[PDB]
């Protein structure tokens, strides 16, 4: 029933993600010299360094907010890919499966802790 425990849990999950080779294209903003049409397709850029900095600044109130930004990384990759077989899209799908497998207990524990607080 610890309402604050999600923050360290999310820091540890982001450290695992940074150690994964599949995260390398997503650790920093997409390079516009490499992909000059990117902002014609993608309205709201996101990357894992931005997510980690927002967490460390104390600018997430809940793990739901962090999960929305991570899911935006993956939806942007799906929208920009020219093919569902592309190398960088293929990396995003494996990273998404890993993230969803680990975030489910973080979300469930936080929501249970808040319900106990409000009982
Ligand atoms: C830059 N980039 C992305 O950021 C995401 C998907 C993708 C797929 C193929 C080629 C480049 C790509």
């Amino acid at each position: 029933y610890d309402i604050q425990a999600w923050k360290k849990q999310c820091e540890e999950l982001l450290n695992l993600i940074f150690q994964c080779e599949d995260s390398e294209p997503f650790r920093q903003p997409v390079d516009l010299l490499e992909y000059p049409d990117y902002r014609d397709i993608i309205d709201t850029p996101m990357d894992f360094a931005t997510v980690r900095e927002t967490l460390e600044a104390g600018n997430y109130e809940s793990p739901m907010e962090l999960c929305k930004d991570v899911r935006l990384i993956f939806s942007n990759s799906k929208a920009y890919t020219p093919s569902k077989r592309s190398r960088i899209y293929s990396m995003s799908l494996r990273l998404s499966a890993f993230f969803e497998e680990h975030i489910s207990s973080v979300l469930s524990d936080y929501k249970s802790a808040l319900r106990f607080h409000k009982r």
